[PDB]
């Protein structure tokens, strides 16, 4: 097997403690159960805004404490545990929820991380993994493919503006009291985990259309693209980003480095779902002014020897088994 | 004389409704004078923090309304009167006090930006100018003399965090909203109406100990330098900003295109103060890495027509002035 580094590095994990906030989620969910299956003890920090607890999967060494990344009491609940690694994947989502809500996604992903960040400070921790985002920190005037030092400070929604906050504070925290922290940059992370909802992202919601046999609404013309990246290739660089030195004080981005269309993604969910219903179009969302995002991960296969493992389409069939093996529970949940 | 665009470009604030945030301190109480002279109503919004009542000048125009820009009902009462601009001073400052006071920094200049911008948004406003920092965006990995394209993503302080989200911020409003910002980037401001402290800058605080025949401690070796800009000529720049369509959602230095060490500053301090006490050598300030700040002023020239009329030693003279015409009332005042 080729499968080296990501086996034995990734025993590394075996016996340490690790707090995930947001663990609960899409991300979340997929990086706590690989951390549990490693031998980690994981402490999931999670309110439940936009998930869903059935979501954690089941390992004894995995502890749920509902609560929010803004409460200083289960804060020190959470951090008297002395984790050796934080994951800091708590964020208010996404770009319509934020432009919606700004002052709650500021202090959300603002005054959340700060505090998360100065507990951290306080404990010691062997690495601090953010989850920043590539829209969050490329703009228009970013050159395509985006490199990590090709950023920018015109941003669209207060998403975007917070989650580049989110460096700067991870940043500021290095380079101040040497913590070792690593920015990631992820690009549309799609996969198992993610129930639909409002607020959520596009892959999701078509599915939940598409297996209720209703139009797929496409806001543009459907040529809009996306660099989207499959769950467990995310977690493989997040558990990367854990371990190696080299990845301290660094923004890498988490992408697959390949764009697909808007409509290429519809049509693929259709034939999977058997649709009859097919698309229809609708104006895009005001905000959308970057209708084409794709990265460049060179950065990422030179520091982590990272590598996407999972085709668009072998991602979206995956998907699709866990929408129907959850169809149920889905159904439930789902908040529109 | 000279001044055409000084004079006639300015006598568009005549009649005009100005919301100066931050009003009271040393900035704003000199550009509400200026404002006040050339026939604009001015509306003061100042919590008093870090400013005294005695520093706002006296004009029948200008209204003072001691409030919070993170209290919505004084927010309500202030935007009820439809300004014409917002000029938006108000921070919390600055690095020591940032790094102490990490939250409560991100309150104030990232929340309270945000709510100002908001209100600005219900009622519509010709301009919102915004006091961003030299030192807040340039970084280690800046090229000096800093240029408006070359930002960084890695600080050093809270505050220098909160002064780059407040562009963030500006910038969203501009993009999603066409708000008409512009963020001007001031580098180290001196002059009359800055009381000394301990959270202060070092030319009023050199002053005060100068005038108390005190040691100068230097925090470094002295051969630190810093591009300090006379208030008046930081005025000057802000008011172009509010009149020149050239300035829409531009990001502007505002410096003296000039350097001096630390070392000069303190020896004709001493000189203007007779004091015979000379200078004492302390520590570096352990998050100060950037001991070297010059600024780049050609993108305002352009712009603006900006060109800095007094030296540093005329400004020095100014503010001893100042010192010893409200000595007295700056004794009182002075908190450390
Ligand atoms: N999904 C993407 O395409 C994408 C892209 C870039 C970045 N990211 C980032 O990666 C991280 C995880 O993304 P995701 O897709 O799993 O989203 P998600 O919504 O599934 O996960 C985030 C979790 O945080 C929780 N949370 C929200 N506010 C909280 C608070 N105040 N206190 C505690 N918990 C709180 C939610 O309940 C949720 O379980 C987020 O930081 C997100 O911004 C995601
Ligand atoms: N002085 C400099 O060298 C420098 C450099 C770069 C940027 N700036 C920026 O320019 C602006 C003005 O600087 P300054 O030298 O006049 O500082 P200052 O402290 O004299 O002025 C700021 C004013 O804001 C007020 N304030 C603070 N918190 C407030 C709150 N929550 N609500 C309402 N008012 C509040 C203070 O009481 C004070 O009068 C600030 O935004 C500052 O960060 C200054
Ligand atoms: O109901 C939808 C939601 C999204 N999209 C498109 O799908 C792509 C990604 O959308 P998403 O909201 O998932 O992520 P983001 O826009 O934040 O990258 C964008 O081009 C959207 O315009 C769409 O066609 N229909
Ligand atoms: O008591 C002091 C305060 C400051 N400085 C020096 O003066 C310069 C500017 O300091 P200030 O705090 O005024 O502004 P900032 O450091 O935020 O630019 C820096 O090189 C400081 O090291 C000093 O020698 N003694």
């Amino acid at each position: 097997h080729p499968f080296t580094m990501i086996m034995d590095e990734f025993r590394a994990y075996d016996g340490k403690c690790v707090l995930v906030t947001g663990g609960a989620g899409c991300v979340g969910s997929n990086l706590t159960g690989n951390l549990a299956k490693a031998g980690a003890n994981v402490i999931i920090l999670d309110n439940l805004s936009s998930s869903y607890e059935w979501n954690i999967p089941e390992y004894e060494n995995i502890e749920f404490v509902k609560g929010d990344i803004l409460d200083d009491e289960v804060l020190k609940r959470v951090f008297k545990e002395r984790p050796d690694y934080v994951f800091h994947l708590a964020a208010h989502f996404a770009n319509q929820n934020s432009v919606d809500n700004p002052e709650k996604d500021l202090l959300v992903n603002g005054l959340g991380i700060l505090k998360v960040l100065e507990y951290a400070q306080l404990v010691g921790v062997e690495r601090f993994v953010y989850s920043s985002s590539g829209c969050g920190v490329y703009g228009l005037d970013s050159k395509i493919p985006f490199e990590e030092h090709d950023i920018s400070i015109s941003l669209h929604t207060p998403y975007q503006v917070t989650k580049l906050l989110g460096e700067l504070y991870t940043n500021y925290f290095h380079n101040l009291y040497e913590m070792p922290i690593v920015n990631a940059r992820f690009f549309n992370v799609f996969g198992p985990g993610e129930v639909p909802g409002k607020y959520r992202n596009v892959i999701p919601n078509f599915f939940y259309w598409a297996m209720n046999q209703q139009p797929l609404p496409i806001t543009g013309d459907g040529s809009e693209t996306r660099d989207w990246t499959f769950v467990e290739d995310i977690v493989r660089g997040l558990m990367a980003m854990g371990v190696r030195r080299e990845a301290i004080g660094e923004a890498i981005n988490l992408g697959s480095g390949t764009e697909h269309q808007v409509i290429e993604m519809a049509g693929i969910i259709n034939e999977l779902t058997e649709n009859p219903a097919g698309v229809v179009y609708r104006p895009r969302r005001d905000w959308d002014a970057k209708t084409r995002l794709l990265s460049s991960i060179d950065k990422a296969r030179r520091l982590l020897d990272y590598e996407p493992q999972v085709s668009f389409r072998e991602g979206l069939e995956r998907t699709h088994r866990w929408f129907t093996e959850n169809w149920e529970l889905i159904r439930k949940s789902a908040e529109f």
